[PDB]
């Protein structure tokens, strides 16, 4: 467990290291890589636009990436790995030898343990997810060169945010191929899994208090039998360089948060009255009203994202993120839609 695991550090860091000065000139492609990768954007962009056309396919987005999302959170916990930027810098592995020096960028202090990449998870889950669904929908319309172009492209986008986490040294290379395996087998998991259009808000908050007491307990536990699950917030402190780079907003706190929050949402406004009557007033099978509503979701909700909560006072912060993240779902399929309804079609 000791060679096998120090002889995979070393392979990770020489790979880093290679990629970080044979390609300099690719730094700026690879952080705009990593940066519109995270789910932020599939909470934002992507489920107002998928949402308006073929509902279900928003509905499985969303339930895949909060599902993909909490697993990535419960294996990090549970297998305890390392993260190659303070390695190098602690490891007494290099002794009577030289250090490979590795350069750190400002994307490049995170806090948290790193066994299954968490870009990668996310990504892949989300993009097959669209991929099937768009492929799906295309069937009844040479569609072997379609099915190949749109593989081509799931493969390279993979591709690319994995030497994206690799060369900023975020992550291990024995990490982002777990992450995609699993956001792979999450994907077609919850494909093959039609269950959850039909469900009442009594599911929706059962299964996000489920979710939530088994987090909290399981931290808890761990916590009291002796074993410390926030190890990694001490190390990512020290080894950062500039100390203004760790944020609270990559702490494995908030992102389960943002998820259960986001989850109550989107379930609280599927059985709102207001979803009932989308189709009145104007009928919501329009080509203009589908543009309409994703331009005015997508325009308000880039806006509102300018809001950030507080971070004086941690609960503060929960809470408000919570509240924040609950009503991005909210707002794009119950508010907006009637509001267009109410203003034109008269
Ligand atoms: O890919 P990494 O190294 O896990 O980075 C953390 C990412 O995973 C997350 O923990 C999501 O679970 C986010 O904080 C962040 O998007």
């Amino acid at each position: 467990m000791e060679e096998g695991m120090n002889v995979l550090h070393d392979f990770g860091i020489q790979s880093t290291h290679y990629l970080q000065v044979n390609y300099q000139d690719s730094q700026d492609w690879f952080i705009l890589v990593s940066v519109i990768a995270d789910l932020r954007n599939a909470f934002y962009v992507l489920f107002p636009i998928w949402f308006h056309l073929q509902e279900a396919v928003g509905i499985k987005l969303l339930w895949v990436a909060v599902i993909g999302d909490w697993l990535n959170l419960v294996f990090k916990w549970i297998l305890f790995g390392q993260r190659p930027y303070w390695w190098v810098l602690d490891t007494d592995y290099y002794s009577n030898t030289s250090v490979p020096l590795i350069k750190q960028f400002p994307v490049t202090c995170e806090t948290g343990p790193g066994s299954p990449s968490g870009h990668a998870m996310g990504t892949a889950g989300v993009y097959y997810v669209m991929v099937t669904s768009t492929l799906s929908i295309f069937q009844g319309k040479r569609f072997r060169c379609l099915n190949v172009i749109l593989w081509l492209g799931f493969w390279a986008v993979q591709l690319n945010v994995c030497l994206s986490r690799i060369y900023l040294a975020a992550n291990f290379p024995h990490q982002v191929v777990a992450g995609v395996l699993s956001g792979i087998a999450v994907a077609e998991t919850f494909s093959h899994i039609h269950s959850i259009y039909n469900a009442s808000l009594k599911k929706y908050f059962l299964i996000t208090f489920f979710l939530f007491s088994f987090a909290i307990g399981f931290y808890l536990l761990l916590k009291g039998l002796g074993v410390d699950l926030l190890w990694t917030l001490e190390k990512a402190q020290r080894w950062c360089e500039q100390p203004e780079w760790v944020h609270i907003d990559t702490t494995p706190f908030a992102s389960l948060l943002k998820n259960l929050g986001t989850l109550f949402g989107l379930g609280l406004a599927l059985n709102s009255s207001m979803y009932r009557e989308s189709c009145k007033g104007k009928l919501s099978k329009w080509l203009p009203f589908r543009l309409s509503s994703i331009v005015a979701s997508l325009v308000l909700l880039h806006v509102f994202d300018s809001l950030k909560p507080p971070s004086q006072v941690e609960l503060v912060f929960y809470v408000l993120s919570f509240c924040k993240s609950a009503v991005v779902p909210l707002a794009s399929v119950s508010v907006i839609p009637y509001c267009l309804a109410q203003v034109l079609g008269q």
